[PDB]
């Protein structure tokens, strides 16, 4: 694949650091190496953070960040964000400049959901987090001062999986009312098999063999994985219809571009207004990776989403 | 598979024969474009010049100006070079894109009147296109702009141009260029590549209408492999330090490998080059009025004009 040069550079730099597989770590190893790799000094938006749990969802509790551009005390809209990094990893630190950009770009308060990682936690632990915190927000909008008719949602990787569930789990529930989501990457099926998978099952960076260890620590063994709550791109046309507007957002050299793209025409054919957008040259986790921040489609795809979010939230 | 609007529009199309526009002539294929692109549309609000610049191989290019109305202040500056073929489109073909990209630039916009095709052959529009950035450059006090600030950008043929125009400042000392916009552009002549097999035969955009168009632009017997005329053959020093790029792209165009292939040229050259595919779409679809509020349309006017303001205003 040809790949942006700085983009290139981070990928020869991983083949030469000679690290083992991420899939051959422990769970807690994993996050370990995601969150120094995110560890780097690093400019971000300036913001307020207060860190607190919502009393919701299937455990009881719910941790979650709430975000909003610093000083700002107006009611804003809001943003629900959940995260991406395989189900296993992730975490506030992860995520963090790239949260702030949305934040401040759509000038949103933007409520990120640490939910429960995997393997500890199982299908269907986070989604219905995710769901019950979304819930939460849009009914408490006095306490966390936030217009809950301006409510988005949005998430990387497995986090636009979950973005695609809770916009699903939403049709199901009659609510609450979502303005617009927005999709990074997000895995949509388990076709390990597709054009993409086949094209980029060595990497860069994501590979196939990982793809499969990170969806055998999220699903029990032996569950049926073409159940939409799991596989969105198994969704009816009456379970997306009526759903936000919606962007996509895909890599050009990553497993998952396919099903991202694919899961893109479902929606839109079930008469949903999708943007649907592949950035080439660039790779899996291109809008939360540090060493990426400054390659141009990095920098566009930040843009893109928090321009779309700001118009749909604001405008 | 087609976004349920722009399919519609494709399917209001299926008595056309492509369209057959090849089989019309000049004149009444502009007139085909300048009826589609009349009808009710909402578009920015803009003050406009039209007037004549004495320069180009010609002596004479015909220009309009416009600017956010109302505005007084000296703006940066976009020279716009329109598509449709060399041989259509027109002040009002291209009228609400170019107004898009000004207020939302909020930006001067120069969009260059080139002579079509067939009455004008190359290098005649390139070296007018060159010409009026030239002059624009050149004459900054007189269209209260600054030059300092000045981006190029094109649809299609309009595409082509942006990169002949990059091309030929490198080779020529000159102007100096801030950033470059190139939507679904020309850059090849290679009608058996990927997209061209694929979409030969639609949507909207035909392997038979690239056939008459490159040979309305062309005098017979070029050798159509200079850069000039497909840029995707630059080398890596025409390439290298021209102005960071946005090239954006239809996934449902025959033109589409062309134009992902040029701006992986660019970015190997150590061009900053933003390269976005929109799927769901045909070419043409930031122009075409009947497209105008399909999320790939106002999603691209959206991200040129965001990319743009950044450039010239950051
Ligand atoms: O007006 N038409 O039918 C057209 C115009 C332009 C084009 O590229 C194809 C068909």
């Amino acid at each position: 694949p040809v790949l942006e040069p700085t983009t290139q550079k981070f990928i020869n730099a991983l083949s030469a650091s000679g690290g083992p597989a991420i899939y051959t770590l422990t769970p807690a190893e994993a996050r370990d190496v995601l969150s120094g790799a995110q560890s780097g000094e690093i400019a971000k938006p300036a913001v307020d953070i207060t860190d607190t749990t919502f009393a919701v969802g299937p455990t009881g509790a719910t941790k979650v960040r709430i975000i909003r551009p610093q000083g700002n005390t107006d009611r804003l809209p809001v943003i629900v964000y959940f995260h991406g990094a395989g189900w296993v990893m992730g975490d506030t630190g992860t995520h963090d400049r790239l949260v702030r950009e949305l934040s401040v770009r759509a000038n949103a308060a933007l409520v990120f959901v640490d939910y429960e990682r995997s393997p500890e936690a199982r299908y269907p632990v986070a989604i219905e987090q995710d769901y019950a915190v979304t819930k939460y927000v849009a009914e408490h909008s006095e306490q966390l001062n936030v217009d809950p008719t301006r409510l988005a949602i949005a998430g990387d990787s497995v986090g636009g999986n979950m973005t695609a569930v809770v916009s699903l789990l939403a049709q199901e529930r009659g609510g609450p009312d979502i303005t617009a989501q927005v999709l990074f990457y997000p895995v949509t099926d388990a076709d390990f098999d597709n054009g993409s998978y086949t094209e980029f099952a060595n990497g860069p960076w994501l590979t196939k063999p990982a793809m499969d260890w990170f969806w055998n620590q999220y699903l029990p063994e032996g569950i049926d994985r073409t159940d939409p709550k799991i596989t969105p791109i198994h969704a009816t046309s009456e379970q997306l219809s009526g759903q936000a507007p919606a962007l996509v957002i895909t890599a050009e050299n990553d497993v998952l571009r396919d099903e991202g793209e694919a899961y893109a025409r479902k929606l839109s054919q079930a008469g949903v207004d999708v943007t649907v957008t592949r950035y080439n040259g660039t790779i899996h986790d291109f809008v939360m990776l540090n060493v990426l921040a400054d390659t141009p489609a990095a920098k566009g795809a930040i843009a893109q989403a928090g321009q779309y979010l700001h118009t749909a939230l604001h405008g």
